[PDB]
């Protein structure tokens, strides 16, 4: 529908360079999909060649093995998340000049490798190889232009996940109820640290040209849309 | 059909460990698909949980951009070939104990990065990052047990490719007739060197427990099947 995998030539009129790049940053079941789909449609209405990319686009067929056999599959499935996200951005954002609304940016994947390194599922040597490739890939992708910091509390994530799994609107990704609870909590803690890093790197680090926006994951979806649209509308190019 | 992406539990009876691993090694349009599909069916008939994997399984949606925009897409598309092959082997051969008949083994992908490094499409720094990840991935996969060296001459490859493209039985992967001709020739030269390396490493290197089998890419498909089956039938486990 959104022409995400077109290997044909760029069609951006007279506008040169990459499109613009909006990303949500937060733990699972933060309430992202209504937001990013609405934003992509409103940016298109303003004349932007914009697309919204749900993270489910990047779910490998083998995703569940990351969580049921993590010391075997966490390293290559983490490579898959960063590689497939990279390729989609390199083609759509950079090569074809389109504007992206992402449920997760290329800057967030490293924290998921950190989680598996701490648990022991990914070795230090695997992490070093990952980081070498990640640095080369990320150097070819512009920083996100607007990052929405939206980290849900763990019990909110788990309530939303439980309802979605019960009604069959998403699959059961974890090997046990406790594995789901534990990964959600470990990711929550890492995301709190990552967002504090973001606040620093937007002032004294590599993101001084990027806008950060804080957003409560428990806010109503209409409030989320209104808050993020007020900043995203400014980024429209034809 | 062959249950290649099953994240459910192993079902191998009392047999432990990985399955066995047969790979063809040669340039494009060597005449591989009839061979590997016939071999997988005959191994299954003998009671092996065997599968044949065509290389088209690993073609990324963005494959054509490797060849039309190589200095942007050769590095990540080469990462995709080795990552997707790795995951399929890690699940089917190792985790689930199945026997594989592959159109290309995990040992051959590095030569395709070498081609792009020589041309300048992949930088030396990108190649080093690739090699770091490749070493970690390959350390988790058994060597192939039987490698069939089948490298076609370039004009034979190009005649077969031209007929397949003309009748629509495969897509036109290259941006020009000359790009197709040139990549086929550069790969041919690299494969001749790779096969000479293979002959050494099966005696004095890391493949002393692997069988090599020479096969003319211009031989009739019935001769190919008979020659390879005479060695592959020995590798059947129930
Ligand atoms: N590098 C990464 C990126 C994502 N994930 C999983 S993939 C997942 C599935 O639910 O999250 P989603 O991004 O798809 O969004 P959602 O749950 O809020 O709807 C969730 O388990 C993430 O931790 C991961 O392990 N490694
Ligand atoms: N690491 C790799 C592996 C494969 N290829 C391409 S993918 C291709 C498409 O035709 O070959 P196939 O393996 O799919 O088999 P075939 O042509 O004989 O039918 C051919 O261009 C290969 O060089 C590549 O660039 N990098």
């Amino acid at each position: 529908e959104q022409n995400l995998y077109d290997v044909g030539p760029r069609d951006s009129g007279g506008r040169e360079g990459p499109g613009h790049y909006i990303a949500i940053s937060g733990n699972t079941a933060a309430g992202k999909t209504t937001l990013i789909e609405t934003l992509a449609g409103s940016l298109r209405a303003a004349g932007a060649d914009a697309v919204g990319v749900s993270e489910r686009v990047f779910h490998h067929r083998y995703l569940k093995l990351m969580f049921s056999a993590s010391a075997d599959f966490a390293f290559p499935i983490q490579l898959s998340f960063m590689l497939e996200r990279h390729l989609l951005l390199l083609d759509n954002l950079v090569r074809r000049g389109r504007t992206m609304v992402m449920e997760r940016s290329h800057l967030d994947d490293a924290m998921f490798v950190r989680e598996h390194v701490a648990s022991g599922a990914i070795t230090a040597a695997q992490q070093r190889a990952y980081t070498e490739v990640s640095g080369e890939l990320n150097a070819r992708i512009p920083n996100p232009d607007l990052i929405v910091l939206m980290n849900p509390e763990p019990e909110l994530s788990l309530e939303r996940l439980a309802r979605a799994e019960a009604e069959g609107s998403r699959p059961r990704q974890f090997p046990s109820d406790a594995a789901k609870r534990a990964w959600v909590h470990r990711w929550y803690d890492l995301y709190q640290e990552l967002h504090d890093d973001y606040r620093r790197r937007a002032v004294d680090g590599d993101l001084r040209g990027t806008e950060l926006l804080e957003l409560d994951a428990a806010a109503s979806p209409e409030e989320k849309i209104a808050t993020v649209t007020a900043r995203a509308r400014s980024l429209v190019v034809g």
